[PDB]
């Protein structure tokens, strides 16, 4: 029978391993889902690519067949869909009313927040020191940098950060019980409805005042509207990032060849992110379609109301299109096919150029800042994501 999907990591930082063999062998077949319903699983990155764009797929999680890969996500498709799971017109319509901010002219202008705000978490990581002890890259760094970017993108004033930083961890932490994550959620929620009826009345220059102003005001959205996009774009990629910029850690400390040349020339930290990007994908599950119309991919015809799950992870080990690709060399010559870290096509993410800056600015700084940083714990003993999971790092020692 069909293999049960998701797969599990071969290791810590490693892919499933069915995705090489799958690439090799078999690269459309059926996996099974958690409730022993079918979807079709594609691997080799030209694939993965034609579901990222064909026009015959749709991401309506209401449509029969949708590939949802747990009981949580059959129950969040029953609520009121935003961008993230549109198809045209109405994808664009609504994603348009937030995309200025994350423009590659809108991230540029923002370059020297993001400096002074890494600049400033690393100082505080500084004056606390690791004098008794190692310390948590994860909690002291990895978190705050783009919680705090991406609130205040929204408009929670400084002084809200750290608490709602935590709140928003607690969400997602592996050790909260089901009601302190549920308890964590809906503060966030009302949070940020109180947020929406003050930059009504006030708007400031932030991401919902524009939705305040431009779209609640004139009844194109509602204000209940505003406060989900908001939400989307708040947790949509935080775990994201903390994940990666904490695996750049990991990864580097596990290529000290590399890390003595970023230490040497942080110039060379675009690179390095482009090479993290495409060798960690901490989010390769979001590429999922079900078929409106019968389809063939490959060797295999997709019928209608199938579900379809394009790993882009797999399309970023893709050995036709990445040479050595499960090598990580951020030296690398670069091939024309992008890498897929952030997806492909229409809903390519929306914050691919701020998630690059955030990253860019934090490991062309980190090393200036603490040149003798470490891993204090033995780095086959790092506490990853359970393997079942995107990859990630719960939890990351250092000294420095
Ligand atoms: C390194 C960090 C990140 C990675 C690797 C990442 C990756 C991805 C991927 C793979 C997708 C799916 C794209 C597709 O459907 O083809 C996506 C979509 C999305 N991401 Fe991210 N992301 C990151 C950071 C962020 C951040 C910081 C935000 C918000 C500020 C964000 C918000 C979104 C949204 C809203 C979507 C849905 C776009 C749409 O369907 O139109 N992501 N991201």
């Amino acid at each position: 029978g069909a293999p049960s999907f998701p797969f599990s990591r071969a290791s810590g930082p490693e892919p499933p391993a069915e995705f090489a063999k799958l690439r090799a062998t078999n690269p459309v077949s059926q996996v099974k889902l958690f409730d022993g319903s079918l979807a079709w699983l594609v691997t080799k990155h030209k694939d993965v690519c034609f579901v990222a764009t064909s026009e015959k797929l749709s991401k309506v999680r209401t449509r029969q067949g949708f590939p949802e890969l747990s009981a949580s996500g059959k129950q969040a498709a029953k609520a009121k869909p935003t961008f993230v799971d549109m198809d045209p017109p109405e994808h664009m319509h609504q994603r348009s009313m937030v995309e200025p901010t994350f423009t590659p002219e809108a991230v540029k202008n923002l370059q020297p927040y993001i400096q002074r705000t890494v600049d400033d978490l690393l100082e505080q990581m500084k004056q606390k020191g690791c004098a008794n002890g190692p310390v948590d890259l994860v909690k002291e760094f990895a978190l705050p940098v783009p919680s705090y970017i991406i609130y205040t993108l929204l408009g929670v004033p400084f002084n809200d950060l750290e608490y709602l930083t935590q709140q928003n961890a607690i969400r997602t932490n592996g050790s909260s019980t089901a009601r302190e994550a549920s308890a964590a959620n809906q503060e966030l929620l009302d949070y940020l409805a109180i947020l929406v009826e003050q930059r009504l009345v006030e708007p400031k220059d932030d991401i919902i005042s524009k939705l305040c102003t431009e779209q609640v005001k004139p009844g194109n959205i509602d204000k209940s509207d505003a406060v989900q996009i908001a939400f989307l774009l708040l947790v949509a990629g935080n775990a994201t990032m903390v994940n990666m910029i904490a695996l750049g850690v990991a990864t580097l400390a596990q290529h000290p060849d590399q890390l003595a040349q970023l230490k040497a020339n942080p110039s060379l930290a675009p690179q390095f992110v482009e090479e993290l990007c495409r060798y960690h994908t901490a989010s390769a599950l979001a590429i999922k379609r079900t078929a409106k119309e019968d389809v063939m991919i490959g060797d295999k015809l997709v019928r209608a109301n199938e579900g379809i799950i394009a790993s882009n992870q797999s399309a970023n080990r893709d050995e036709e299109v990445f040479e050595n690709p499960d090598e990580f060399n951020m030296n690398r010559k670069w091939p024309p096919q992008d890498p897929l870290g952030f997806g492909f096509g229409d809903h390519r993410c929306i914050a691919e150029h701020l998630a690059k800056a955030e990253l860019t600015t934090v490991f062309s700084t980190l090393y200036q800042k603490f040149p003798d940083l470490k891993v204090a714990v033995p780095l086959g003993k790092i506490n990853y994501t359970p393997l079942n999971r995107d990859v990630g790092i719960v939890d990351l020692p250092v000294i420095f």
